[PDB]
Formats: C-alpha cells, sequence, structure tokens
C-alpha cells in the first residue's frame, strides 16, 4: 500500500524538518527526542523506532535514556534517523546537522551521495550502481564510505529485510531493483577508517522470537514489549517508570540470553572519525523513484 507508505513519509520529513530547529547547542537530547516522537504521534504516526541522534564519532543507534544529560555543543556533528509507520508502512529518514553552524563538505559528501544514489535508482538497476555512486562522491571529497553500515530494503512491519544498499562499489551486489521495492538508502560518510564498532550502552531492542522464560518478571515484561511494541524496535527508555532502578536492565538482559530479544549496541567509527549521515526512504517506479521523505 503506496498512500500508507507515503503519509509515513510526509509525518518522517516534517518531524524531522522540526528536529533540525530545534537543534541548538545547549538543546537536551532527551528532551530532543521527547519532542520529535510527540510530534509524530501529534500527526497520527506511531514510531518506526525511536530517535536516533548520534553524534560525532558515534554513528548510529543512540537513543537517550531518563537521566540523559547529554546537551549538543556548538559544532558537534548530529545525526538524526527518524522511524514513523502507518499500519507497519515505514518512512525512514535521517539528516546530518552541525549544530550553530553551516555545511562542511563531509556534510555535503553523504547529501549528495544521497542523491546521485536517488539519481540513478530506476526499476532494473543492479545495487551496486547506487553503491559506486555514492563511493565516487565521498572519496572524490577526500572522505571515507562506512563499508559495514548502510542502506536497506524495507517492508511492511520490517525496518532491515534482506538487502542491503552499500555505500561502495562491489561486483556481486546483483540484485535487481524490483518496481515496488521499498529501501532506505543510507551513506554515510568519515575522516577516520570507514568502519564501525559495537560498544556499550544497548539503548535499542527488538522483540525476535517467542521462547519461554524461566523468570516470572521478565515473562510479563516480554508479554507487554510483545503488545505495545512488536516486530519494532523500542527504546530503553520507553519502559523506564515500570519497575525499580536496574530492575529494568537486568529483565532486558535475561531475556536477551533467552533469545526472545535483541539487543542494538550503539555503533561508533573505529577510530572516532566523525561521521555524517543522510538517509531517504524510496519505491522504485520503471524510470524513476518516488522519494517518501522529501
Ligand atoms: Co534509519
Ligand atoms: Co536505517
Amino acid at each position: 500500500d503506496t498512500e500508507k507508505l507515503m503519509k509515513a513519509g510526509e509525518i518522517a520529513k516534517k518531524v524531522r524538518e522540526k528536529a533540525i530547529k530545534l537543534a541548538r547547542p545547549g538543546m537536551l537530547l532527551l528532551e530532543l527526542a521527547e519532542s520529535i516522537e510527540k510530534m509524530i504521534m501529534e500527526l497520527g504516526g506511531k514510531p518506526a523506532f525511536p530517535v536516533n541522534l548520534s553524534i560525532n564519532e558515534i554513528a548510529a543507534h543512540y537513543t537517550p535514556y531518563k537521566g540523559d544529560t547529554t546537551v549538543l555543543k556548538e559544532g558537534d556533528y548530529l545525526k538524526i534517523d527518524v522511524g514513523v509507520h502507518i499500519d507497519g508502512f515505514i518512512a525512514d529518514t535521517a539528516v546530518t546537522v552541525r549544530v550553530g553552524m553551516e555545511e562542511d563538505e563531509l556534510m555535503e559528501a553523504a547529501k549528495e551521495a544521497l542523491n546521485a544514489a536517488i539519481s540513478v535508482a530506476r526499476a532494473g538497476v543492479e545495487i551496486k550502481e547506487l553503491g559506486k555512486a555514492i563511493e565516487n562522491e565521498i572519496r572524490k571529497r577526500g572522505f571515507k564510505p562506512i563499508v559495514n553500515l548502510s542502506g536497506h530494503k524495507i517492508e511492511r512491519y520490517k525496518l532491515h529485510a534482506g538487502i542491503s544498499i552499500p555505500n561502495i562499489y562491489r561486483p556481486h551486489d546483483n540484485y535487481v531493483l524490483k518496481e515496488g521495492d521499498v529501501f532506505a538508502i543510507e551513506p554515510f560518510a568519515t575522516i577516520g577508517a570507514g568502519q564501525v564498532i559495537e560498544v556499550p550502552p544497548t539503548l535499542i531492542y527488538m522483540y525476535v522470537r517467542d521462547v519461554p522464560v524461566r523468570v516470572a518478571q521478565a515473562r510479563f515484561l516480554l508479554a507487554k514489549i510483545k503488545r505495545e511494541y512488536g516486530t519494532l524496535p523500542f527504546a530503553y527508555r520507553w519502559l523506564q517508570n515500570d519497575m525499580p532502578e536496574g530492575q529494568l536492565k537486568l529483565a532486558l538482559k535475561t531475556l536477551e540470553k533467552a533469545g526472545a530479544i535483541y539487543g542494538y549496541p550503539v555503533l561508533k567509527e573505529i577510530r572516532n572519525g566523525i561521521v555524517a549521515q543522510f538517509e531517504h526512504t524510496i519505491i522504485v517506479e520503471k524510470d524513476s523513484v518516488i522519494v517518501t521523505t522529501e
């Protein structure tokens, strides 16, 4: 279904743009996310996942927690990733911002990557064409694409769904773009290496599997998890009050170990090189594409 998808787009769109506006030095991340997640629900959206406010060397998979006194300092490169869905049709967008400052050529690189990528996409294109297009844009400005962190196919209630949209030309990325395919195209660019690493904390999670749990407490959480969130990612923070202190963190850890949920840790540039990201969701047509998030 297109329109549902398109609506998701429209909202992701505005919500993003508003997030840009709020993003000044001193602004509390926690607050920001909360504003952003609200404005979604306001417009008749629900999140596809918590807003990912990632700063600098941090590349993805940061979304704050209650007591997260992270505030933006001027000159910080802020990645904003915003998820919205409408009966499970997803729009997924992301923009880098350098706080209280103008567009940097790091930012330019990622941005033009996306555009270039959109440009060459049509039904019947081989994925690598978009790879090359992005590789090209970033290297050519003296910069390094992040190679293990890219776009991805999208489906109904499926944020990542088979096929990645790489930021490098590789010769056996041959998936031929079907007409109707939905896809996030995220280029990341960097001054460091082009390679990211898992580091704690682990702040986003996902229901993966109905498995049985020994401990009463965790089992009831898994119910509230499936109920309020299903197959979509959800922040730590959305669950916070419901329990005592580290009683939640633990309960979450018990569930990981059991195989019921997965924990998305925080991705950081291998060499703390600063990182840029722009993503649009798109949909394929014979001879062009719909850009759900402009
Ligand atoms: Co995303
Ligand atoms: Co994404």
